[PDB]
This record gives C-alpha cells, structure tokens and sequence, in this order.
C-alpha cells in the first residue's frame, strides 16, 4: 500500500492532472458500435481538454486499445464504432488536460457486441 498523502486541498500554484472518471455504461446503438456514457468527477484543477475511450477483448487476447478520442468536455456520451461481433470486450474513459492523463477508469461490464439489438417489427 505504502499510502502516502491522499489529501484534499485547494491547490494554489502547483496543479494536478485529472482523475478517473466515473465508470462509463453500454447500450445498443449498433451492430458494430455501442452507446457509451460516462461521468467525469476530477478534472485536476484545470478544464478538461478531451477524453479518451478504450477497450479490451475478453475472448481474444490483447491490451487495452483505442477506439476513439479527440471528444470535447461537453460530450459524455459517445457511440465507439469499429467492435468486432462475437467478440466480448469492456470499456474504460480517461481524462487528458493541460496537465496530462487521467487513470484508467474502471472497466465497465462486458458486453457482446451480437448485432443491432432487437426490433420493432
């Protein structure tokens, strides 16, 4: 553990880069793309420049990849588009300020990316 400082006070010249953000969610918006919103808690000290969505492929062995980036602060819902079918894989957000990277969010649950959902009719 070797814990160090882990206090919180209000910073006046020497900043911080952002923290993880919250974990991000999974919904249907494509057979070879997903709906993914997620909620930023620290951003540092200074505003958020872009974020940054990874995933990872549970079947398949692999890293963590990039899926997509250059996402304004204002957008905490995106669609990751490129998934592979068949392929069970997580996601994860990370905040870049003027200041660098934040940690890599918690991995959200798996999802399989199988197609577009169901149907109307």
């Amino acid at each position: 553990g070797s814990s160090g400082s882990s206090g919180s006070q209000p910073d006046h010249g020497r900043l911080s880069p952002p923290e993880a953000p919250d974990r991000p969610t999974i919904s249907t918006a494509s057979e070879t793309s997903v709906y993914v919103t997620w909620i930023p808690r620290g951003n540092g000290g200074f505003p958020i420049q872009s974020f940054r969505v990874e995933y990872k492929k549970l079947k398949k062995v692999g890293d963590w990849i990039l899926a997509t980036s250059a996402i304004p602060p204002s957008r905490l819902s995106v669609e990751i588009t490129g998934l592979e079918k068949g392929i069970s894989y997580k996601f994860r957000v990370r905040a870049l300020n003027m200041l660098g990277e934040s940690e890599p969010s918690a991995p959200s649950r798996p999802y399989v990316v199988s197609g577009s959902g169901p149907s109307s009719g």
